[PDB]
């Protein structure tokens, strides 16, 4: 068996230290997609160590090394929401505490679950939307559509699954108040995962920004997490202009297999969905301009060490409108032939 393996290695062998996975590992200018797969789960367990979880938590490394495992091994394989996109969402994370200073903002523990909920919030993902669960009556509406978010409470009892099997409950030894704190922080912050709860909460999210964080406010630790979720899930718009065009390729492989699906269904898909009709290089300006610049925006007005994160964004965005041209087909294409006219 594969995983009582690298299971083996992972837990007798040690823990690297993070400098040697990569010099720059803790800068925002680091692409996490660049790690080899093979070497995601040991990078895991070194920022968890370097960020201090498990030395103040007392986590049992046995539990440790087959929860990671195990939340790895609970990823699908669709081109964008599989286990290397959680692990970026995850080292973003570990970024924001490494450049931020969370704890003057946060608890422990809040930093804590928001890194655990990194790892798991798209778990068993099958490459499909909220409304795709629904139309398909699969049986993930059919268990949550009364309640919305059909995907991330998934994702949450995904987690809830993993941590309940046994061997891997990385929280079995804390106090009944902090496991409970836990996975309620778990909960809410998978949930906050779902686009349209970021979307309901963003004047929230101003409001907060414009008076001012205050770490006495329940209420604002709650809208810190969500946006700093959404900061972590979008990650991938704040690195170079290579990261951004290969995600909105893994992006729209993914949205237009969905579409297809649709289609053979019976049913008209989103535009943005549809492969005959999506126009990427203004679906991306719209996502940067309407979702992604906003946030992290946000981020910059709370952290002003951020500041970075958002004119890479902005930058970005302006690459997608200096690329667009190339998406109109000038003289003949390659192979000199009109054929495909037909
Ligand atoms: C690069 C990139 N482009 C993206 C373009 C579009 C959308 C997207 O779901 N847009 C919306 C647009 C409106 C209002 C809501 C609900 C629906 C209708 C669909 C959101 C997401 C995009 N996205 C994400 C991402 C983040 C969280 C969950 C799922 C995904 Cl796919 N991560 N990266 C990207
Ligand atoms: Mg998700
Ligand atoms: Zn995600």
């Amino acid at each position: 068996s594969a995983m009582d393996d690298e299971y083996t290695k992972l837990l007798h062998d040690g823990i690297q230290p993070v400098a040697a996975i990569d010099s720059n590992f803790a800068s925002f200018t680091y692409t996490p997609r660049s790690l080899p797969e093979d070497d995601t789960s040991m990078a895991i367990l070194s920022m968890l160590q370097d960020m201090n979880f498990i030395n103040n938590y007392k986590i049992d490394c046995p539990t440790l090394a087959r929860f990671c495992l195990m939340v790895k091994k609970g990823y699908r394989d669709p081109p964008y929401h599989n286990w290397m996109h959680a692990f970026s969402v995850s080292h973003f994370c570990y970024l924001l505490y490494k450049n931020l200073e969370l704890t003057n903002y946060l608890e422990d523990i809040e930093i804590f679950a928001l890194f655990i909920s990194c790892m798991c919030h798209d778990l068993d993902h099958r490459g499909t939307n909220n409304s795709f669960q629904v139309a398909s009556k699969s049986v993930l509406a059919a268990l949550y559509s009364s309640e919305g978010s059909v995907m991330e409470r998934h994702h949450f009892a995904q987690a809830i699954a993993i941590l309940n099997t046994h061997g891997c409950n990385i929280f079995d030894h804390f106090s009944r108040k902090d496991y409970q704190r836990m996975l309620d922080l778990m909960r809410d912050i998978i949930l906050a995962t779902d686009l349209a709860h970021h979307l309901r909460i963003f004047k929230d999210l101003q409001k907060m920004a414009e008076v001012g964080y205050d770490r006495n406010n329940k209420q604002h630790h709650r809208l810190l997490l969500c946006l700093l979720m959404t900061s972590c899930d979008l990650s991938d718009q704040t690195k170079g202009w290579k990261t951004t065009r290969k995600i909105a390729e893994l992006i729209y492989k993914e949205f237009f297999s969905q579409g297809d699906l649709e289609k053979a269904m019976g049913n008209r898909p989103m535009e943005m969905m549809d492969r005959e009709k999506a126009y990427i290089p203004e679906l991306q300006i719209s996502f940067m301009e309407h979702i992604a610049m906003p946030i992290y925006k946000l981020l910059q007005d709370l952290f002003p060490k951020a500041a970075e994160l958002y004119e890479r964004v902005a930058s970005n965005r302006e690459h997608w409108t200096k690329v667009s041209h190339k998406f109109t087909i000038r003289g003949l294409p390659s192979n000199n032939s009109l054929d495909f006219l037909d």
